[PDB]
């Protein structure tokens, strides 16, 4: 296999897994390696930097929303994108989350949308910023949106969090009529404790959780995401942000 | 004997400059303008908490393009957009609240004079939130103003809890540091540099687990880093845009 090349990027298409694997950035090898919500925690990945979506030995700068990039195509032609949206995207990597707001463009063409394959390289002025990660086919927009992955964009909130629990993260819907604490989402009144009594006893508790199995959850609906950092059921720490979440 | 506007009643207390709500919507309300640290009373424990304020009424979400009105000491109003963002916290029981906050500027630093501490803030004759902390931004050359309550859209809150008694001092990320735990350092030794760190104490995280948790705040004009460490090992950080109100 001898490798295509677009500005500073060599590259070849695997067709088996409907991927494009870059090999070369700036005349050096590189490994950029698109993960899901969950890597495979390999120790090789530790040295790499991590993104949502994403462990790079090469750098993805800070892009803005408004500033237009250009996603290279499964037939060599190009799609210009302007990431004026804001998703939030994430993944664990050996008990520690990574997790951004990211600017994302969207693709209203699914005909297009099917030609940008997972690890696309995404430029910025003729140099590699990002590489396509996740997509999510959006009902309400009727377009397929993808998050370009990198450095926080001003205005957005990125974070990293370190837990202990082995079955990883796995977001869940907020269900309406129930509010957060720690662990766990509840109505205000009891069946099931209730959110208040719940959160007042935990914290009350506080003692007899410390040092207890830490575990994150993120709760999410279109319009908000809440991320909890519990140990036991005591909530550590929580943070609030605008959603939606690519999941 | 108590001053009355939309549905708030309340006092101006001279010998302090403070503006003391005792009302709101005809019943006796508990409104605590807080410093960065409270003082760790009990009272304020089943208060609504947010940046800068204890409060026994709701202060609701705002926007940052419809007008308020902020009641001046002399009894008249003066018209604010809360257009700009800025970030505020306090301690309260070593629990850190922080927000970033819809925040209006008075260039007029005669009707900022007359904007005193506790404040009620108006939207469509309703209080809606409370003057707490100000700020002299002399870049913009203007007041700055937060206005305290649930998190605008597009912004960020958040809660920590944490260990350590002497609370939380924010401190200036100097230029040419970078951040890991509770330290900010150059890349290269002179101390051990940051990359070597970081990785010596994510190596040794076992070596630091259940000891005792600091909350660091590291601030320039642009970003706002918050750390959650025990003893020199990093839990968690979340960065965003500042200003930091400090
Ligand atoms: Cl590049
Ligand atoms: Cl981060
Ligand atoms: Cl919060």
């Amino acid at each position: 296999a001898k490798s295509l090349q677009r500005y500073n990027v060599e590259y070849t298409i695997d067709n088996d897994l409907n991927r494009i694997l870059i090999h070369k950035v700036d005349n050096r090898t590189v490994s950029i390696n698109v993960i899901g919500h969950q890597s495979n925690d390999s120790d090789t990945l530790d040295r790499l930097h991590h993104f949502p979506g994403v462990a790079t030995s090469v750098m993805f700068p800070r892009i803005d929303m408004t500033s237009a990039l250009f996603v290279l195509l499964k037939n060599g032609a190009m799609a210009r994108v302007v990431p004026e949206f804001v998703y939030t995207n994430y993944h664990v990597h050996k008990h520690r989350l990574v997790y951004s707001q990211l600017a994302t463009f969207a693709l209203e063409d699914r005909t297009v949308a099917d030609m940008v394959l997972i690890g696309a390289p995404i430029f910025r002025n003729k140099k590699l910023v990002s590489v396509v990660t996740h997509r999510h086919d959006d009902r309400d927009r009727d377009a397929v949106m993808f998050p370009v992955t990198g450095i926080r964009p001003r205005n957005l909130v990125s974070g990293q969090i370190q837990f202990d629990s082995n079955n990883g993260v796995t977001p869940e819907r907020l269900l309406t009529g129930r509010s957060v604490y720690g662990r766990r989402q509840m109505s205000y009144l009891p069946n099931s404790v209730g959110i208040k009594e719940f959160a007042l006893t935990s914290v009350a508790n506080r003692a007899t959780f410390r040092n207890l199995t830490r575990n994150v959850h993120i709760f999410y609906n279109d319009d908000e995401i809440v991320i909890t950092l519990s140990e036991g059921e005591f909530e550590i720490s929580r943070i609030r942000f605008d959603g939606p979440l690519l999941y």
